[PDB]
């Protein structure tokens, strides 16, 4: 239903609110919710965990069936598999490792997968483990996304950092 509540209004397609990404999977029912993935899509920490545990491990039994299948994702590639009870699909996205040296310029491939969906419930990419620099990822989101993005930061201090940084 994509009913999308309490967001602030960056620009005319980008939104943000801290907020978990589970709980308001299960408010809005959207379409589409995107996962911060890796590679082998072994959903154990961050985002994915958080996903994948409120799909009671649905979402893991099934991307073990797709990397049986298909192999592994690259760095800034996707996949839209089920979205099991939180969405109707869920775009893995993965997003560069810059902890591990991976090339930060496939920050920008990543966000570019949003463009294939009208509307996507999202966390911040690259963020968590992976070390990139949150002002400057929502700063591509914001460069190169087209379509309706509503980000969910599940961080006080760090959704009032960006906003701040955003509004200079
Ligand atoms: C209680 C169950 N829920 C959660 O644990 C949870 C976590 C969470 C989240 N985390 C962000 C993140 C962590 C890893 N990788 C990222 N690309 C982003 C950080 C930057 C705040 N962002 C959004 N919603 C979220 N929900």
């Amino acid at each position: 239903v994509n009913s999308f509540s309490g967001y602030l209004k960056l620009t005319d397609n980008v939104y943000i609110k801290n907020a978990d990404i589970v709980e308001e999977a299960k408010k809005v029912k959207p379409t589409v919710v995107v996962n911060a993935a890796n590679v082998y899509l072994k959903h154990g920490g961050g985002v994915a965990g958080a996903l994948n545990k409120a799909t009671n491990n649905a979402m893991q039994v099934e991307s073990d069936d797709y990397i049986a299948t298909n192999g592994p994702l690259k760095v800034g590639g996707s996949c839209v598999l089920s979205g099991h009870n939180l969405a109707k699909h869920c775009l893995h996205v993965v997003g560069p490792n810059v902890n591990k040296g991976e090339d930060i310029q496939l920050l920008k491939s990543a966000y570019e997968n949003f463009n294939q969906h009208e509307v996507l419930l999202a966390p911040l990419l690259s963020a968590g483990i992976f070390g990139a620099d949150p002002i400057h990822s929502l700063r591509v989101c914001v460069d190169t996304v087209r379509t309706n993005v509503y980000l969910a930061v599940f961080d006080k201090n760090l959704y009032d950092k960006l906003v701040s940084s955003f509004l200079e």
